[PDB]
Parts: structure tokens; sequence; C-alpha cells
């Protein structure tokens, strides 16, 4: 239930990777890294061995669905357990997400306590 647990954030914007990067910070997970992109987040994976993503849900060069899909189809990718940060969880979204395979969502302005509930529910 491990805190060494090696961590990728995917998002375009910097300063919401940041406040994700502290919030975890405050639960005990510091082993994080950072991405900008579902582009820049899949080559990263595939060489990096990383224990658990939490991407967003919109980027502008390959969105959070995309990467969810291309670290499923992945033999080596394929057990990854990905959270998907969403601004507004339309149910639409959150069934096609929950199709392409994610482990869970949270929504977007999130708390620590909340991030922890949802980090929880994901592991088992
Ligand atoms: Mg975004």
């Amino acid at each position: 239930a491990n805190k060494n647990m090696k961590i990728l954030i995917v998002d375009d914007f910097s300063t919401m990777r940041r406040i994700v990067k502290n919030l975890l910070r405050d639960l005990g997970f510091n082993n994080t890294q950072e991405a900008d992109d579902g582009l820049t987040a899949l080559p990263m994976l595939k060489k990096g061995d990383f224990d658990f993503v939490v991407t967003d849900w919109n980027m502008p060069g390959m969105q959070g669905i995309d990467l969810l899909k291309n670290i499923r189809a992945d033999e080596e990718l394929k057990h990854l357990p990905v959270l998907m940060i969403t601004a507004e969880a339309k149910r639409e979204q959150i069934i096609e997400a929950a199709q392409a395979g994610v482990n869970g969502y949270i929504v977007k302005p999130f708390t620590a306590a909340t991030l922890k509930e949802k980090l929880d529910k994901i592991f088992e």
C-alpha cells in the first residue's frame, strides 16, 4: 500500500501538476514525476517502470482517454492503475472512461482528503 510507489502525473497545466504533486506529498508519496501531455507521458511510462498514473482528462496533444487506451493495449503497461482527473464528471464521460478501463476518477477542484479516499478505492 506503498508510499514509495512511482507515480506519473499528467496534465498540460504545470501549476495543476504541481498541486497534485503536493497533495500526494501530504499523503506520503514523494516519488512523483511529471508529463505535460499523453504524448510526453507514454514514452515515460514505456521506459520508466511506473506503478501509478494520475492523468488529466483534457490535454491538447493526446487526451487522457487516448493515454489510458494506449496504456491498456500495451502488455507492458496494461496493468497500470490510472486515476483520471476531471473538471466535471458528466456521467457520459465517466462511463466512457470506465469502458476504456480507468481505475477511478476524481473531480477537480479536489483535496488531499478526497485524493486519499480515491487512492484507497482504486487499490482494491
Ligand atoms: Mg488539462
